[PDB]
RNA sequence: GGAUCGAUCGAUCGAUCGAUCGAUCC
């Protein structure tokens, strides 16, 4: 590849050992340019020293990419390229690869890791340090940790011979800046927090540029939502029945929260019936016996709000048969799991209705003008430009496979191949899409392909390698200035739209005031460009300065920790689970149970996601050991050379012994009582 | 099992927490 004049441009400042914070557009090709900053500066040492420039690389994906890149680039003129990631450092020494590689790309989390524990004292071993998508750094990202301690180690004034910062991206980006003297400041702050002095935009080769990374045309599409709504009746008065049938076993019901005004099928429902869910958790009776009960019933009783909520949720958006589909789906799975009494009600209260809604879902009278004026423009673009490719975003991804069976099952557009791309997902559930499969969904997705439209979530905002669309579509899609600039910038092809369909005002009003923002960053950094390298140097320097001093000085030291035994229970069956003296921490993050009176309280099942995140192995997967309880407990692993089950606060109430009272925990961060370390005796 | 980011919503007094969803890493 020949390097084009606007990326010698971009090179220009970081090849003269000042820090830059090299900004472009998607597509501006800003690898070729940290090529040539990486190929410059290996090449400035004499004889007897070289350099030992490192790469950053959250993703693995991107990492991978990248190491592969620099490999095929850098393999020819004598330097040994290396990687770092999670499946990489199991049992390898992370300093004798430092030692004897010249070009690294490890992740972030690896470095961050190794400069805490044992590992690399000094970050100047290193000469130079790119970041990619260097924008990250925010307000505890793994690249702000390494830039911590990059700070720590100049201002602290035994500072040797530090690196240089080459970090690229792609939008700078304001936060929640309001007017350019905020964004201004926004900008400054994140120039000290990468230690440099210089942005480099494109002035002179702007004619260039734009004959590749052609921007797409934005065009708002709101549309009037559904008048005529038969399925949200029947589910509005399914939900009255349910909390009816709650408000029996708590008479105070309407007082566990401080929502006044709820409506089904929103958000200020979902969070006023996970706000009862949690008060009737710490619900405590002296008996033992019948407290279980009611808590049981009053857990499914929400359970089923919720679901009837999301299910609204999904309709709103969807098709009618699709949420109808998603409740018989759980009401499956209700039957497959225990059946007790209240379920049974449940389900068959359910099933009385469940033929007026699938009449209801069968009559095509009342389809989601959504989806109609969503196929319509489809189908237009496709008239137009029969090789045309879309990427249409989705917030939900419980929304994409509903998309996905629209688009399918639609005789007005059958030119379409859906190519659904979700992501990971949670690492402890059986969801979400696997790296094998996000790569075979990517390589599949061309102009000759077998997919040629893909209904994405917001995994396709960062860096990722798809091909050149040209039919952006944000179905209720919306973010920040960062990633309405990162989904533009999708589109670069040679001529693009980039449609924003929603159903409601504020969506248009937020894209209008990020577009503003967008405006105020480019007016902020040509600002910014004019001044002086001294006095922003400077200024860069005292905000360095105050953010170490705040920094140091939020140091909290750890409150007394409460020296009393206390229990934890099941939080769905409210059974005694174990004790919080027989709880074992193995590295100061993960808690486990050890005793044979425990092994007895949970049952195990195959993990859908076995992995090795440090030095532990999912092995299988714990829950509740009742009747019916099926209560996700925690999970098993092995440390080293015995399997041991290590569970989580979020599922556990906490009860006092002596004095009776109960609460909730979200993290172990906020139990704050007598935690031992785990010994491997015993 | 843990950590982090983004979006939305709620409580309290522009700030602090809490909840939901998406994504990333170890
Ligand atoms: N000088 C060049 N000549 C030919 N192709 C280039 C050149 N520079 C960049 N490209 C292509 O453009 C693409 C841009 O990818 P990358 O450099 O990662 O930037 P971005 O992250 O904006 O996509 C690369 O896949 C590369 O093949
Ligand atoms: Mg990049
Ligand atoms: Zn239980």
């Amino acid at each position: 590849f020949k390097p084009r004049n606007y990326q010698l441009e971009l090179a220009l400042p970081a090849m003269k050992g000042k820090n830059t914070i090299i900004c472009a557009p998607t597509g501006c090709g800003k690898t070729f340019v940290s090529l040539l900053i990486c190929e410059h500066h290996l090449k400035k040492f004499p004889q007897g020293q070289k350099g030992k420039v490192v790469f950053f690389a959250n993703q693995i994906p991107v990492y991978e990419q990248q190491k592969s890149v620099f490999s095929k680039y850098f393999e020819r003129h004598g330097y040994r390229v290396t990687g770092i990631s999670g499946a990489t450092a199991e049992n390898v020494p992370v300093e004798q690869i430092v030692e004897n590689n010249d070009i690294i790309i490890l992740t972030p989390q690896i470095l961050v890791n190794n400069l805490k524990k044992g590992t690399i004292p000094s970050l100047s071993i290193f000469t130079l340090m790119i970041f990619d998508e260097c924008h990250n750094t925010s307000k505890q990202h793994p690249y702000n940790m390494i830039m911590f301690n990059y700070l720590d180690q100049k201002l602290g004034g035994s500072s040797g011979p530090l690196p240089q910062v080459i970090g690229l991206t792609a939008s700078v980006g304001v936060g929640d800046a309001k007017n350019t003297d905020e964004a201004l400041d926004y900008i400054c702050k994140l120039c000290a927090s990468l230690d440099a002095s210089v942005i480099a935009t494109v002035k002179h080769n702007l004619e260039e540029l734009e004959q590749v990374v052609y921007k797409p045309q934005k065009f708002f599409r709101k549309v009037e939502s559904r008048i005529s709504d038969k399925f949200k009746y029947i589910i509005a008065q399914l939900m009255r029945d349910t909390e009816s049938l709650a408000k029996r076993i708590c008479k105070d019901l309407e007082n566990l929260s401080q929502i006044q005004n709820r409506e089904f099928g929103t958000q200020k429902y979902e969070q006023w019936i996970v706000t009862v869910q949690k008060a009737c958790m710490v619900f405590q009776m002296p008996d033992k016996d019948e407290e279980s009960r009611i808590c049981k019933a009053l857990f499914l009783y929400t359970s089923h709000l919720r679901k009837y909520n999301d299910a609204l949720i999904i309709s709103e958006h969807a098709r009618m048969k699709d949420a109808l589909d998603y409740l018989k789906d759980f009401f499956s799975n209700v039957r497959a799991a225990g059946f007790d009494e209240i379920e049974q009600d449940l389900t068959q209260r359910f099933e009385e209705k469940l033929q007026e809604l699938e009449s209801v879902s069968r009559d095509p009278s009342n389809e989601n003008p959504k989806l109609e004026d969503l196929c319509f423009i489809l189908q237009e673009e496709y008239h137009l430009n029969p090789e045309t490719i879309t990427i249409l975003f989705v917030k939900t991804r419980a929304l994409v496979d509903a998309l996905k069976n629209w688009i399918e099952g639609n005789p007005k557009l059958s030119f379409l191949k859906p190519g659904i791309l979700t992501g990971r997902g949670k690492t402890n559930q059986n969801t979400g899409m696997t790296l094998p499969a996000q790569k075979c969904i990517l390589d599949a997705f061309k102009a000759s392909g077998d997919h040629n439209i893909l209904i994405a979530t917001s995994v396709a905002d960062e860096g990722i390698d798809i091909a050149q669309c040209n039919l952006v579509i944000l179905y209720e899609y919306v973010g920040n200035v960062i990633k309405m600039i990162q989904t533009r910038g999708r589109g670069r092809a040679r001529g693009s739209k980039c449609f924003l369909l929603t159903s409601n005002a504020g969506v248009i009003e937020k894209e209008q005031i990020n577009m503003y923002k967008e405006k105020m960053m480019n007016d902020s950094i040509l600002r910014l460009q004019t001044w002086d390298e001294a006095v922003f140097r400077e200024k860069i320097l005292h905000i360095q300065t105050h953010e170490k001093f705040i920094r140091d000085s939020q140091e909290k030291p750890k409150p007394v920790p409460d020296k009393e035994n206390k229990k934890l229970l099941c939080r769905k069956c409210k059974a005694l689970a174990c004790y919080t003296a027989d709880v074992r921490v193995i590295e100061e993050c993960h808690y486990t149970v050890l005793g044979d009176a425990f092994k007895e309280c949970f049952v195990s099942r195959p993990h859908p996601k076995p992995k090795q995140f440090s030095s532990f192995e999912k092995r299988a997967k714990i829950f509740c050991a009742r009747q019916n309880c099926s209560h996700d407990w925690g999970i098993h692993v092995k440390y080293k050379t015995f399997e041991i089950p290590v569970i989580k606060i979020e599922s556990f109430v906490v009860e006092d012994i002596a004095t009776g009272v109960q609460t909730l925990y979200s993290k172990w961060k906020d139990f704050h009582f007598e935690k031992i370390p785990f010994d491997p005796a015993e």
